[PDB]
């Protein structure tokens, strides 16, 4: 690999525009907030996207007896706490309107352990009035300027019978239109969008856009979900195990959908992938592994070519769709495990966070960039999906260099380093680990670091990087400005045992 | 090495009774308080011992004109702050009375960059009144029960001309007596001692105790310093380099001094080694190295056999005896470097801090203990003082183990791992590193961790441990209570690329 | 009032043995843990008592299909997190076993907005096994010594139909026996008790204790709830308004239940009042008022003469029994309001917290104590239950004192000071106030401080104290050790405008 | 007083552009950083200005033996920590080059307890190289863009014999030229100024600018100091008492100086008052008083009309020009006393910090502003320099109000409230107070808060404000948007003892 000294294109920040979260009511938890702080220190997402804003634990919508009439009462006690805590961590709501508040619901169908109601409202004017009240309260508390930077998606996965009664397309379009007109009636520059579908039903997007064009309904972006797992071939009381398609299958989804939009009546609409991961199940052990990290590295590297954002589902294991987690590593979606133990996928994100803007080189296994200070940062990955026992990959890089000498820092996560899941197993898989076992897992969960000085002969540094199975590695290369001549008389040979 | 299953002897906590510090005026620094918090978190010393309580930066003794007379004014502003901050970190003062305030000094001779005055008081009754005022202030602010746990040392190294005018033996005995009687006069339980002498003239200890015997002077303990370095053979504007004697020569020092006490009129006096380190210079690079940590490990394993406490000089590179530090790694005495970067010797101490009470085995290269919960903890070291390179040892441990499933955690510091000084050289030795260079040094300064599960064939576990040159390693061996049978149907072979 | 100079009687610490809380699942909230940290810093309770350990949000009990059979699974994820957080704040669980896990319930009846199921177990042996699993877990994680210090209550208000199917007395006695015997089977030193009833059916206490004697069921203490409000006479969509009885009526309940126990077959059983407040409704505005503070002071004053502990319901407005709070001050039981604004009652507890052990004087309006350092601390209160108006009381304290000069610090909470509820109404009663309005309510919630120096004649000081309507006041009287003579030449008359 | 409803003119933020500090070596103290954090939370200065950057405790300039010769060595260890800590608290240095490093000094004369050397350099080329090295290291560590916003002042009070050998004007101009030219040679955009003189010799400012015009020396700003105390009429071993000129005398200094600049060859140069206070002594008790707050308030109100910044000397009592402070309140210059106890003057600044941009009305006793949200903020003060008793002013504000219901919040500091000095005296003036005595003084140091709701009468609200002797008060008036009609059924009459 010959690395050009100059780039020309920029590597975009789309890969960290948004991250997913479990339902909004869980943001009230201290553990959730510990994990969000860690994520915002080490990664720094701009937006956060989750379900349940209008569900009943957050508690917004209630019907109250004042005399002999039921009247709506809007309780903002919890979401004011929640959004306050988001803004204090420099992250903003990617608002999702749903699910259906009980008192508004037209039927009983629910989804998840927490039972979000998945039926249309029994009265669409009550629904619009809910939407207007919530958007006006955001603007009252946080100001119009702030709330214009937010994003507003309507519903979640309406194409699926588990998420929306009868996967009724035309009723979803009615809910979309009522919600998007209500939002635009409070302020015309609020950004609203949909339809938030998952894969294998892309005509919904084309029908959605034809609907909004004909009926002149505002849409400011398209959203869609992307996963690559197949239906489980094995279930346990605890787990689903699923086969995964390769990362190219996911990147082909992004590209397919973008092509749908280009042929539509809104050819230039932003595309936001509002959930993605390998597996769509929150109890698939693959999410805890180094495989998951190496898999997601190619998405981070190329995803931004096709989409305006892609939101990893999720930043943390604080999640209740299938009940409270039953062991420390339980197959959860999170970048961060309970107790703030980063998983291998967490490090993939912090690695991409060290990259510069200027893109020098990219292929299917690496990306090489240049920073403002002139130094070079590269992330390399070795995704290996087969059962094999010794599938290393040598990469030789040839980096041009005017300096005399260079300092190289390399960080690695793989099946051996930065991998707390493997140590948790050597521990006997404790479900509810002691505080001491947890301190050990935190120590072990950190990337392996290696350093060297290298002299740069004939303008060039030669780097041969061996990548073990499912390794992701960051390599940073900086100019040594050597101060050693300043230490007049210095001689390590004068220290007992040295040089 | 076949490790017994039962102990008989305890391993004493003497090795962390006390640690040394730069002069007390430096405890006002935020950086000093940062390193102290780090050390108290990971090691947990009981006492802290430094110079300069009565020197002029701390400000206690002034003369002021009142009613046409020079009268003493005792300013407690700074040592109230200093001692309040020690008690907040659970550490107590091992109080050293010195050096001589300027307004009390009889002559002009000083020591150190900060100019402690090293001459007797112009008036011994003024000195006694100072001592009484200081001790009584301590009782008023902290209460008698707290202050009775502190210890009181008189002066420092009065056998060296640098530290006491003319190294005047009889003048020192006189200062001692006035000081000791002053302290006892405030409260009979306050423990006072001396003569705080360095190596090379232990006739001072026998004479000091003869003087106390004959003049009926209180003495509650004997204090002595120990170093193993020869006078410097090479000096730079920045460094002293010195040859070192092997660690046995320091343990002979402890033993010899203990013999001299047992031969004296006070045969049961506690012995405190109130400073020790390899080199007595605060500008000798050996202190920054893994050599220093392997050398110190031998001392921590056996020093407690001969003495009641031995105080490592010092917990921190916050130090000014030879002027402000001129580079990050400058030969300082500290366990912790500036920016709270732990040196190799810091880890030697945190490793001994994981050892249990019950001593199962000790030789010149390892110590093996058992904890209350039944786990085994061992520290091993490979000290190599020659310039060689081919001095990697191999150790075979046979450890009895009632369990049958074992989790082994190992931590390593050596020339490669946990070693910031080496990476600092790879960086070009920055004198004044950037924030990012400092964050990198903090990561690389962490011990390397390795873990495994092992089955215990025959109720014993055979470990073979390779120790590289000047490695110190902690090995912890704990019972697995395996929970994997409760994961009914678990099969990592069903995860893509896995078992 | 002449205050005796020496005491004889001790003022017990019983008043802060225990506090109440909202259901345990709420302890996962960051807001809860902020309020708890504030209460533990300023008051420092030993135990905390709440409902829902076994209810389904905490998630302990699940039935899971293990290939062929429905088997129990015990998920400790959440209560380990919760009990870890209590022990880090130095507070211990007063464990209440309840309510009924949905998967164990024999019928459908529930209580509260969070739906605790209130029916007996379908299988008493499954219940027993739940209990043994939970207690054994606590021991494994925290150790027997720690767990022996906790207390274990069985269910809650089983004499009320809303709390227990049919208020069925014999069914409750059976659940008790099964739970008590299960706890004793794990460890015999664990303390278990009941019946946790409210007022108005004290034959339950005599029947419970007769049941336990006849069947030799272990009982280690008796618990009882006490309130003085009548049933609501006015309801709003948001409030219950209730008339109160005077505080003597509550003290008469304490005394009465103690009398029942002394005539029982267990005449020496500890009595724990496991809940008390003025009103039993979490939506009665009286709880936010200065009236409530003056009413409770009387109880803190004397309650401990009759009972071993009395647990204020509750430490915080973080509470959901009647749904999420609909305004800042909404009649909540808490000492601390949302945003960690202390209500008037909080300050009544902080004031009793400045009292010494030595009891000098007490009557129905004041308590006077002497501290170990010799200083005097008194709390005085002017409870006025009538609609009256400028109802101002005068007290004259003749306080014996050897000193000669005294420093007096007085802190006042009343309808004017330390009263955020009154300022909140001045603000227009914002339901969901902005951050700036909150910082204001926090300022205004602080007690008013007044101070003076008084010269005290005849070993005696004369204190005349005006108390406004529903005022609570702390007065502290300290010896002045005057340092003014040391400021030779001081003259405030030499400062412009001063003396 | 009739306040107009509209403004046109803006009240500028000049009053908080810069604040003074004790010598830069003190910034290493934890206590200094505590006080700076408090000041930055509640006031928020942009720059900070102190002495001793080039003095020997900060340690930059050293001469070192390298082989035969004495070479310069620049030690940046300490100022890097210091400047890092400033920028972490969002405050930037107003760099002052001085005093003279010992090893560059041409003579022995020193100033202050800490002995800053006050003589010209022995070689002006070494000085230049010092200045070039310091400025280049700043740009290396912090970047040119950050450093371009800093200001660089040369020396301090060179017109005073105590500050500059012989008060030699031409040696000063020569030092200025060398320093100004060295700063520009590193980067021409850097802002350099002088001559940093105290009052009573403004001919120095005209000779200074005549010198710069004729010799073509860069000057980017003029600097000068302002004080109004006369020579001490009474001295104590610990105090100077001084008569104070009225506040107009200081505003007339500012206005006089700005007129000198306008008539000079550089008519558009910024004027920075780099130190001001009432007394120039750091042991004058007037600084701890409410008089000092009321005095300074007139300056904050108008000073900005004449000068670009005016820097209160100083933010904190962490100071050592006249030795360590001998008591809690010792007449020090600071806004914040030791233990982070705000003095009354601290509150004058936080009160001005509540003011809005738009100026409505200002006279010699008050200033009234409007904020962006429409609310009104006023600071009023009652400066009384004579010794009388009841010296109360009454002010009647008639406020134009577009509202209809108004919430009014007043904060008060005077001889009774917000005044820890008065209470410290009632305590017997403890020199070195306990932790409890300090906690009491911190409570008492808080401003007194009063609130009310007021109905706006015909378009207007009438306010009558009674100001006691030396009061400073903030009054904020905000629209009540009343939520009470939302509380359908609410009746405080239903709460026992209420409406």
């Amino acid at each position: 690999v010959n690395v050009p000294s100059n780039g020309r294109e920029k590597f975009k920040k789309n890969w960290k525009f948004c991250v997913g979260t479990g339902r909004l009511g869980l943001a009230l938890q201290k553990e959730y907030l510990d994990h969000l702080k860690l994520v915002q220190e080490k990664i720094g997402f701009r937006y956060i996207r989750g379900h349940g804003l209008l569900s009943d634990d957050v508690g917004i919508y209630r019907e109250v007896e004042i005399d002999g009439e039921m009247k709506p009462f809007y309780n903002f006690t919890y979401i004011d706490r929640i959004v306050d805590s988001y803004l204090a961590l420099n992250i903003r709501p990617f608002i999702e309107f749903g699910f259906m508040p009980k008192a508004l619901a037209s039927g009983d169908q629910t989804v998840f352990y927490w039972k979000g109601n998945v039926t249309p409202p029994k009265d669409y004017n009550k629904w619009r009035d809910l939407i207007v009240a919530v958007v006006s309260h955001f603007i009252e508390r946080y100001g119009i300027e702030e709330v214009r930077t937010w994003l507003f998606e309507v519903w979640n996965e309406p194409n699926l019978v588990n998420f929306w009664k009868d996967a009724n397309k035309q009723e979803y379009f009615k809910l979309y239109e009522v919600t998007a007109r209500a939002v635009k009636s409070v302020d015309p520059h609020l950004q609203v969008g949909g339809p938030a579908i998952c894969g294998g039903s892309d005509e919904w997007i084309t029908d959605f856009l034809h609907f909004c064009a004909e009926r002149r309904v505002p849409v400011d972006f398209v959203s869609r979900h992307a996963y690559t797992s197949k239906a489980p071939h094995k279930k346990t009381f605890e787990y689903y195990y699923q086969e995964l398609e390769p990362p190219e299958d996911m990147l082909e989804q992004f590209k397919t959908v973008r092509a749908l939009i280009r042929q539509s009546p809104f050819p230039h609409l932003p595309l936001h992938i509002t959930e993605y991961n390998t597996s769509y199940s929150p109890i698939n052990p693959v999410h805890d592994t180094a495989l998951n990290a190496a898999y997601i590295a190619r998405i981070l590297s190329e995803g931004g070519d096709y989409v305006d954002s892609f939101s990893y589902w999720t930043f943390s294991d604080v999640f209740e769709e299938m009940d409270v987690p039953k062991a420390l590593f339980h197959g959860g979606f999170g970048l961060v495990a309970l107790h703030s133990i980063p998983k291998p996928t967490f490090h993939a994100f912090t690695f991409f966070n060290a990259l510069g803007d200027e893109l020098l080189y990219r292929d299917g296994e690496m990306i090489v960039t240049r920073r403002k200070d002139g130094s070079i940062a590269a992330v390399l990955w070795n995704l290996v999906m087969e059962k094999g026992e010794g599938l290393t990959k040598e990469v030789q890089l040839v980096i041009p260099v005017s300096f005399s000498a260079v300092f190289i820092k390399r960080q690695i996560v793989n099946e051996q380093y930065g991998n707390a899941w493997r140590v948790w197993k050597q521990m006997g898989r404790p479900r509810f680990p002691s505080r001491q076992a947890v301190e050990t897992l935190r120590q072990v969960a950190q990337p392996h670091v290696m350093t060297e000085q290298r002299r740069a002969t004939d303008g060039v540094i030669h780097l041969s990087i061996v990548l073990s199975k499912n390794e992701v590695t960051l390599i940073e290369i900086e100019q040594v400005r050597d101060e050693t001549s300043t230490y007049v008389g210095l001689d390590d040979g004068e220290i007992t045992s040295y040089s």
